[PDB]
C-alpha cells in the first residue's frame, strides 16, 4: 500500500552558486545570475548571455582524471547529488544498497562533448573521436556514475521530457518509493547546453530572449516588455525517503512530497495552448493526489519561462484550476533570476519551494515592472514576500506538450 | 493491490524488416539484417556494416514537411507507435483520451539531425542552424508528436536508459497502468545511431565488431570469436492495456505483462562485472514482482549483446537465478540477426518474447558454432526450437549498469 515521501537531502548548482544555501541567498535578495557569456566568442549569435554556473571546481567532487571523461551535465548532475547525498545522513550499507536508486535527468545532455567530438569527426576524422564520447555524453550517466561511486543498486534511470525533466524525475522517484520498489531515491536533473549547437538551435527557433545590452533584465516573466527564455545551466538533486525509513534514522526532514501530476496538453511540439489547459489537468491530477482542497495551496513556483505564450497559459491555468483562491495564492518565477535551466529547472525549483516551506518566504519574481494584460495574481514582484506557506507547488510545462506538477507541505 | 496488464498491439521497424510479422518471420528463420552501411563513406572507420531499416517510408504515416521537421530517430519511433495503435484497435475518445499516455525512449536519439547541424554551424554559423533543430531531435518527441496526432492526455514522458531503454519504457508505462495512473500505454523506444558520431563513437571505445569481410556472421552472442557489438537501427511500441479495459472492448490480448525488475550494477561505466551479479538481482527482481519461483521460467530473450564480458555475464547470472532449472529453460539472443539497436533492442525484443508465447518457439541464436567456456546453457543454436513456452523473460543491460527485466506470461 502506497507508503509516504518525504525530502532528507537537496543539492544544488545554479547561476547563483555551488550549492543550495548560496543559491537561495541569491533567490531572497532578488540578485540576477544572467551575464554575457565568457566561455566561447557568441558575435554571430542573436543571444550572447544566460546564467553560467561561476567557479565550478569538480575537484571538490571528483578526480581530474574521471572529472576529463565527462560532460559538464554529468559534473553538475554528481556535484548536486553528491552534496544531497551528503545533506541526508544516509549511511549507504550493505543492508540497504540494494533499496537506494537514482533518477538524474536531463533534456539535452551532453551537448558540449557532441559539438567538440562532431568538430573532431569533421575537422580530423572518425580516429579522433574520444573512447569516452558515448559513456561521458549520454543522459542516464548521471544516474550511471553516481550508482557507481557510492554503489547505490536500486532502480538506476533516467528521464528526458525537455524542460520538463527535473519535475518528472523527483515525481517518478517518488513513486518508485510510494509503492516500494526502493526506500530512498536520489532524483532531479542537470544541464549544459550553452555551446554554439545550443544557443545557435535555442536561437534558430527565436525562442530565446536578444536583451543582450541588459542580460539581468532579459528574463521578465509576465513582464509586458519579455521576449523570450534565458539559458541557464546547473542541476539540482533531492534524496526523497520513505518516511518510515527517515522516522527510523532520525532524519531531518525538510518536507512531504504528497502529490505528483503529469498530463500531456496533446496541443504542439513546442507552443503551449494560450488557455493553459494541459497545465490545468496537470495540476488538478496532483491536488487530487495530494488529497487536498485547491484553497491549501499558498504558494506557486510557476514555469515562468518569460516566453510571451508561456507565462500568460500558466495564469490562465492556476485561475482555472484556483478560481476566487488565485489572488489568495501567492505565485513566482525563480527563473527571474536563475534563467531556464531546461531540465535541471523542474529540480531547482522543487529546491526551492521546499526552500520556501523551511523559511515561510516567497521568493520574487524580478524584473516585472509592467505586468502584462490579465497578469493580475500575487506575482511577488520585486521583493521576496514573507508569508504563510502549508503547501507550494512546482510547475513545469516542455516541449511535445508534456507538463509536471510536484506539491509539497510541511511535515512536523 | 495491483491492476493486471496485457498487450494489445505491437508494432517494429527492424533490419529484418517494417513490421512484426516481417520481422518475426526472418527471426524463426535465422535470417540476418546485417549488412554494410550504404549511401555513406565510411572509409575511415574499423567498422562498414550494421543493421539499416531497408525501404522505410515515412509519408505512409507523416506529410514530406511534418517529417523534414524529425530526426530519423523520431520517425522510426512513430511509425512503430501508429503501427501497435492500429493494432490494437482501440478508439481514443474524448471519454477516455485523459487514460491514454506515452513512454517512447531512445539512448541517443536525434545523432544525424545533430551531425547536420554541426556541419552547418562548423562551415557556415548558427545561422543555417534549423529552426526546429531541438524539437526536431529530443528524445521525448516521440511521445510528444504522438501525444499530440492521437489526441493522448496521459501521461506523457521518455526514458533514456542507454540501451536498457526499451526495456525500461515498457516496464514503467506497466506500472502506470497497474497503478492506476492509466488504463493504456503505448510504450517502447526507437534508435538510429548509424551516423559518423554512432560508428565513430562506439569504434573509439573499440566496442564493435570489426568483422567486415563477413557482416552476417559478426553478431555470434556466446561464439568463442565474438569481437563486440553491431549497430543497428529500428523501433518496437507495444500497446499496454488494463485488463478489464481489454475485455471490455473486446481486444485480442498477445501476452500478459506479469513482472517488471530493476537493479543497477554500481560496478562500471561500460562494462557488467563478470559473474552478472546486477541481471542476477534484477532478474530476481522481476521474479518475485511476478509471484513466480525461477522454475516456472521456459524462455529467456537475453541481452546477449555479442560482447566478451556481457555475453558471460549473462551466463553466470542466469545460473545463479535458476540453479538446476538453468539447463531446462531456452535463451536466445535475437542480437544474433537483428544486432543491436540499443535503446530501441528492449522494445523489439519484448515483442520477440511475447511473440514466443504466441507461436511456442524459442527464437534461434545464428553463429553461435564454437560456444565460449561454460556457455553450455540451452542457447537454441542455429535454428528455431519449438517448445513450451508459459513465461518468457526479455533482459536489458546497458551503459552505467543500468539492468531490466520484463516478465510475460500466455493469457488465457
Ligand atoms: C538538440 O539535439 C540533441 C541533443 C541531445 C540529444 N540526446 C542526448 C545525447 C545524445 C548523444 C550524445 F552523445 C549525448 C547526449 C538529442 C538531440
Amino acid at each position: 500500500s502506497r507508503r509516504r515521501v518525504v525530502i532528507t537531502g537537496m543539492g544544488m548548482l545554479s547561476p547563483l552558486g555551488l550549492d543550495v544555501p548560496s543559491s537561495w541567498e541569491g533567490i531572497l535578495a532578488g540578485r540576477s545570475g544572467i551575464a554575457p557569456i565568457e566561455h566561447m566568442d557568441l558575435s554571430a549569435y542573436s543571444t550572447r548571455f544566460g546564467g553560467s554556473v561561476k567557479g565550478f571546481n569538480v575537484e571538490e567532487y571528483l578526480s581530474a582524471k574521471e572529472a576529463r571523461k565527462l560532460d559538464l551535465f554529468i559534473q553538475y548532475g554528481l556535484a548536486a547529488s553528491f552534496q544531497a547525498v551528503r545533506d541526508s545522513g544516509l549511511e549507504v550499507t550493505d543492508a540497504n544498497r540494494e533499496r537506494i536508486g537514482v533518477s538524474m535527468g536531463s533534456g539535452i545532455g551532453g551537448l558540449t562533448n557532441i559539438e567538440n567530438n562532431c568538430r573532431s569527426l569533421f575537422e580530423q576524422g572518425p580516429r579522433r573521436i574520444s573512447p569516452f564520447f558515448v559513456p561521458g555524453s549520454i543522459i542516464n550517466m548521471v544516474s550511471g556514475f553516481l550508482s557507481i561511486h557510492l554503489g547505490l543498486q536500486g532502480p538506476n534511470y533516467a528521464l528526458t521530457t525537455a524542460q520538463t525533466t527535473g519535475t518528472h524525475s523527483i515525481g517518478m522517484a517518488a513513486r518508485n518509493i510510494a509503492y516500494g520498489e526502493a526506500d530512498v531515491m536520489v532524483a532531479g536533473g542537470s544541464e549544459m547546453a550553452a555551446c554554439g549547437l545550443g544557443l545557435g538551435g535555442f536561437g534558430a527557433a527565436r525562442a530565446l530572449s536578444t536583451r543582450n545590452d541588459e542580460p539581468t533584465r532579459a528574463s521578465r516573466p509576465w513582464d509586458r516588455d519579455r521576449d523570450g527564455f534565458v539559458l541557464s545551466d546547473g542541476s539540482g538533486a533531492l534524496v526523497l525517503e520513505e518516511l518510515e525509513h527517515a522516522r527510523a534514522r532520525g532524519a531531518r526532514i525538510y518536507a512531504e512530497l504528497v502529490g505528483f501530476g503529469m498530463s500531456g496538453d496533446a496541443f504542439h511540439m513546442t507552443a503551449p495552448p494560450e488557455d493553459g489547459a494541459g497545465a490545468a489537468r496537470c495540476m488538478k491530477n496532483a491536488l487530487r493526489d495530494a488529497g487536498l482542497d485547491p484553497r491549501q495551496v499558498d504558494y506557486i513556483n510557476a514555469h515562468g519561462t518569460s516566453t510571451p505564450a508561456g507565462d500568460i497559459a500558466e495564469i490562465a491555468a492556476v485561475k482555472s484550476v484556483f478560481g476566487e483562491h488565485a489572488h489568495a495564492l501567492s505565485m513566482s518565477s525563480t527563473k527571474s533570476m536563475t534563467g531556464h535551466l531546461l531540465g535541471a529547472a523542474g529540480a531547482v525549483e522543487a529546491i526551492f519551494s521546499v526552500l520556501a516551506l523551511r523559511d515561510q518566504v516567497a521568493p520574487p519574481t524580478i524584473n516585472l515592472d509592467n505586468p502584462d494584460e490579465g497578469c493580475d495574481l500575487d506575482l511577488v514582484a520585486h521583493e521576496a514576500k514573507p508569508r504563510k506557506i502549508d503547501v507550494a507547488l512546482s510547475n513545469s510545462f516542455g516541449f511535445g506538450g508534456t507538463n509536471g506538477t510536484l506539491v509539497f507541505r510541511r511535515f512536523a
